[PDB]
């Protein structure tokens, strides 16, 4: 069996990138299947399970024991949200649509980067190339749409900067009465290939885009905060308590402020 959906990539950073973790609830019906450097949640919805980003192709199995840790039948996986378009955390996500029969839900943007399991040609990382496992079987939300399942409800947010296509997820999680809103933010980060300029002409929708997502990221109701790359976030595998989404959205300004500096020193 040579599967094409989970042969490994980024080995030597999957040591880091993989590094295992009990599986945990985080509040309510929420729970984090991922590892040390990617997270990944699944959320309990009463009328099915959903699950968030799929780390490289070889961790979906990986996700499915952590799925399996907790007491959950795979086979009850109805969906599967997608952050971004990158083998870090789309890798895995093919495997995990085959094996569980979820339908892969992205932005319009994010979509057409799963579909073709490559570099957007406006992705600031298009000059690194590569391919990773595509996905077919999509689903495309708006900006602020809402996926309703069982008792949840779950809301798109248009996050870009990263790559065009980022999107974040929130929803609420209750425990009796009480309830906490979740956000899982995708990424910030702007990093890119070595000869890609967030200062060009060309790339404003992506500098547009990251002013676009620090004013959602402020606005959100944000009671807990999962980052794709948890250490974005902090110590620990979430951060919770007020402020939280607008810290993570500060870090990423200061970020691209230092970023765009480089940019315009001789
Ligand atoms: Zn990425
Ligand atoms: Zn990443």
């Amino acid at each position: 069996s040579d599967d094409p959906l989970t042969r490994p990539m980024a080995v030597e950073r999957a040591k880091e990138w993989l590094a295992p973790l009990p599986p945990e609830r985080v509040f309510g019906n929420s729970y984090l299947v991922g590892f040390a450097g990617l997270s990944v949640a699944l959320i309990d919805t009463g009328a099915g399970l959903v699950l968030i980003d799929g780390a490289l192709p070889q961790a979906a199995p990986m996700i499915l024991s952590n799925v399996r840790k907790l007491g959950f039948d795979p086979r009850d996986i109805k969906f599967i949200l997608s952050t971004e378009p990158h083998y870090d955390h789309a890798g895995g996500i093919a495997a995990l649509a085959r094996d569980t029969g979820a339908t892969v839900v992205a932005s319009r943007r994010g979509a057409e980067g799963l579909r073709a399991g490559a570099h957007a040609k406006d992705d600031p990382q298009f000059d690194y190339g590569g391919a990773w496992p595509a996905v077919s079987r999509l689903r495309v939300m708006k900006d602020g749409e809402v996926l309703r399942i069982g008792r949840a409800s779950i809301t798109a947010h248009a996050t870009p900067g990263h790559t065009m296509g980022s999107m974040t997820w929130s929803w609420n999680a209750c425990e009796g009465k009480r309830c906490k809103a979740i956000v899982f933010a995708s990424s910030l980060n702007p990093v890119s290939a070595d000869r890609y300029r967030f200062t060009a002409p060309s790339s404003a929708p992506i500098v547009k885009g990251f002013e676009a997502s620090y004013r959602r990221m402020g606005a959100l109701k944000c009671d807990i905060l999962i980052s794709a790359h948890p250490d974005n976030a902090g110590a620990g595998r979430y951060g919770s308590g007020s402020g939280a989404c607008r810290s993570y959205a500060e870090r990423s300004r200061r970020l691209l402020a230092k970023r765009l500096a480089e940019e315009r020193r001789e």
